[PDB]
């Protein structure tokens, strides 16, 4: 019974959250994720001023309101060629990764790993954080509140 959750640096208060190395979050998981790290989806101008700090990703997630990817650079694989905050107009399925974001992070580019899931509550589950840089952090706990995701 384990979950993995591999984060980003956070810019301006947005990081990403990928769960077990697949598109594999529905948008009431996400919204009880992000609240697990003391977060919530970020509105699409706090992803705007996070794109403006450094931050992109080649994956599809949940911000409020839309699906997005966030590109700096052009990538012919990434969100078609398109940079800026790509909005995911079509599409048959409904499950795909998070954006958070966390009010008290700092307000420019932090790549500092995250050490703690500071809002996950009793549970079952061995849910593990992992760093890019491959530094771990884990706990056990539960963050989903909907049945239907688990
Ligand atoms: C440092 O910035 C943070 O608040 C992050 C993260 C954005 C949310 C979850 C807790 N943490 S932490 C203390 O690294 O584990």
């Amino acid at each position: 019974n384990q979950i993995d959750l591999n984060v980003t640096c956070r810019y301006a208060g947005v990081f990403h959250v990928e769960k077990n190395g697949r598109y594999s979050i529905s948008r009431t998981e996400a919204a009880d994720l992000c609240q697990a790290f003391n977060s919530t989806l970020p509105t699409m101008d706090q992803m705007k001023l996070a794109l403006s700090k450094g931050f992109e990703t080649c994956r599809y997630g949940f911000i409020e309101g839309n699906v997005v990817i966030p590109r700096i650079h052009p990538n012919a694989i990434c969100a078609a060629n398109h940079t800026g905050v790509y909005i995911l107009v079509t599409s048959n399925t409904s499950h795909y990764d998070t954006y958070c974001f966390n009010a008290s992070a700092p307000p420019e580019e932090d790549c500092t790993s995250v050490t703690d899931l500071p809002n996950s509550f009793d549970g079952p589950v061995t849910i593990t954080i992992v760093n890019r840089d491959g530094t771990r952090y884990s706990k056990k706990g539960e963050y989903r509140t909907h049945q239907e995701d688990i």
